[PDB]
């Protein structure tokens, strides 16, 4: 088709979803370039294109591990129009624990695929947008980098990290024509968080008795949450969709006006005492 | 003395006049483990120290790389005390440049020093913390963590990283007596031809050259931000956050006003590039 989009993290998700959209849409727009950390594990999205009937050659996958900086170099020269109109910053990892009951390889995969994996895409994928002047980047949020979360700590600052990132270079960009938006969600319904969290025995192991107290509170309080409150992926998936076709981009895009309130109440408070006095009585009351 | 000071690199700046201002603080009560990551620069603490008056053993340094868990475990093993009542997690690295030109190894350093290396001295030291149900953590926090700056994304992320990860333990910690807090700093006194694009590369240089000009309108003392630390030290109710200044409040502000982050990023282009 013609717009040529290439969304990273595709197996599951926001990822697949947001692909099969795209490459299903009716207008057969984009040629959707569907990357997998490991491309074995695609049938899912082959299915999923299936079951919408993306029409042939709207979509093909490629293995991208936003880990690999060679991995990504790859990626690229195997997207034949020479050229990426939408690139989908998507990949993530969660990370769900009292904070010194965190593995130290775990807390670095966590900063290496959210923080470094957006930087090595950006870095192979930015540079030719400017050239033309044309591009869009389009970059997963999360309400957890806009609010700190009790037990998400780590998560957090990749997710802190990456409006770092972004609004740093949204600046930069403005006169390049190239647009970066995040698109930040509340709780999504995909199993991010089932490949989450460690088990009582680590846990218990791991921390004070106090502490993991707190912890299966706020997992009582997180799943409810949870249950009552996450979106589908493919209403997230929606939201890209629209940032992507608005032609003057905001630099951030609700998936959910839910959490809106508190993220006011932050920006509202410099001390940031107000908040930390909500959101610790919100979780453990 | 009795509280007892762990401060990450005090060879110069912050950790440097934070260290002995805190050592010869009058009431002569705060024990300062001042840590410095090579030992062989630590000739202005030691001199600083004892052009300072301070009392005989407030003062003792240890070899600490936050970049090293083991090189992390030790330093703690040091505190002959038993317990740390202040832990100032301070030392920091920038990065410089269009993201494009930035080597991966400097991109992975920056995040290493400045997120991973405050994630291990928070596990090395808060566990003990939650125990006594008492402990407050001072954190080197930055502008640049607070809102975007052009040529400086890598950084800003650690910086940004910086401000949820601790934002993050202040919701849960409340209830265990333990206290978290960021110095917000401005400014403080103390391959890209290559890797580049043209346009980029004269932004790039016409924002170094304004940069270097604010800094100097702009930057502080550390002995100023050292008296920040120090007031957030004694504050019985300590906030969140600190800030050493007043100058990017207003900016502050306008950011928290509005959500969609379209304000800020004209404002600041604006700011960097004038026309
Ligand atoms: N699930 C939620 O509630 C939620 C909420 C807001 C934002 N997010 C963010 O959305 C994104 C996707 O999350 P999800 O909910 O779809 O979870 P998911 O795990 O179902 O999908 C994430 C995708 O990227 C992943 N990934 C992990 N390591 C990778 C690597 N090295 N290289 C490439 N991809 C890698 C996964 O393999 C998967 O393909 C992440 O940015 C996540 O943080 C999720
Ligand atoms: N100076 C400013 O304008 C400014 C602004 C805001 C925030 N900051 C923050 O201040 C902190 C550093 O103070 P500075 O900016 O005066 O820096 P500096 O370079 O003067 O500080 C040097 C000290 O920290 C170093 N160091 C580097 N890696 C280390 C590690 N792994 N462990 C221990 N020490 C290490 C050196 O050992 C030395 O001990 C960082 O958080 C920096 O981001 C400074």
């Amino acid at each position: 088709a013609r717009t040529v989009v290439l969304i990273t993290g595709c197996s599951s998700g926001i990822g697949l979803h947001l692909a099969v959209r795209l490459a299903s849409d009716p207008s057969q727009s984009f040629k959707v370039y569907a990357t997998l950390r490991d491309l074995k594990t695609q049938g899912r999205l082959w299915e999923a294109a299936r079951a919408l009937a993306c029409p042939p050659g709207s979509l093909e996958t490629l293995q991208l591990d936003v880990r690999d900086s060679k991995s990504v170099a790859a990626a690229r020269e195997r997207v034949t129009e020479g050229r990426v109109d939408v690139l989908v910053c998507n990949a993530g990892l969660g990370l769900l624990g009292p904070l010194e009951a965190l593995g130290e390889d775990a807390v670095a995969s966590v900063l290496d695929v959210n923080v470094v994996g957006t930087v090595r895409m950006l870095q192979a994928f930015l540079p030719d947008m400017k050239r033309r002047g044309s591009g869009r980047v389009l970059v997963t949020g999360s309400v957890g980098g806009l609010m700190g979360l009790p037990f998400n700590d780590v998560y957090c600052a990749s997710k802190f990290a990456l409006e770092g990132l972004c609004e740093s270079l949204a600046v930069l960009l403005l006169p390049f024509g190239v647009h970066l938006s995040l698109i930040e969600c509340g709780p999504v319904h995909t199993a991010f968080m089932e490949k989450v969290l460690g088990s009582p025995e680590e846990v218990l192991d791991r921390t004070d008795i106090h502490t993991f107290h707190r912890f299966y509170q706020y997992l009582a309080l997180s799943k409810q949450v949870f249950r009552e409150a996450a979106q589908n992926p493919e209403e997230v998936a929606e939201v890209f969709l629209t940032a992507l076709r608005a032609p003057k981009p905001t630099l951030r895009y609700f998936t959910t006006e839910r959490f809106l309130p508190l993220l006011r109440m932050r920006l509202d408070d410099p001390s940031g005492s107000n908040y930390v006095t909500a959101m610790h009585r919100e979780v453990f009351g």
